[PDB]
């Protein structure tokens, strides 16, 4: 299957912006726990948020809990990220990951299988 990275963009900062992810293909949706991660120049790609399935439950990476808001839409096999305060900090390039299975802490890279190719979200003063 393939994941697709719709939102994105450049934003001010203390302004909003919402990424969303859809996976494409056929063989259920139900059973893929889904991973939102971020990179920016120079650091590494760390995790941002996630929200394993049979349930829904979300997970945030520290820097980022309060603002961004993970969920998912398992009739449009959706994964949608909302960032509320974005700030400098949030400025990376953003991917979309999944993989079948369950987890119950706020994932690593080594979790997911199919990723997205990313999206470009540029936060500025």
């Amino acid at each position: 299957v393939q994941l697709v990275e719709s939102g994105g963009g450049s934003v001010q900062a203390g302004g909003s912006l919402r990424l969303s992810c859809t996976a494409s293909g056929g063989s259920s949706y139900s059973t893929f726990s889904l991973g939102w991660f971020r990179q920016a120049p120079g650091q590494e790609r760390e995790a941002v948020a996630a929200i394993a399935s049979m349930g829904g439950l979300t997970y945030y990476a520290d820097s980022v809990k309060g603002r961004f808001t993970i969920s998912r839409d398992n009739a449009k096999n959706t994964v949608t990220l909302q960032m509320n305060n974005l700030k400098p900090e949030d400025t990376a390039i953003y991917y979309c990951a999944a993989v079948r299975g369950y987890f119950m802490r706020l994932p690593s890279s080594h979790n997911f299988r199919y990723w997205g190719q990313g999206t470009q979200v540029t936060v500025s003063s």
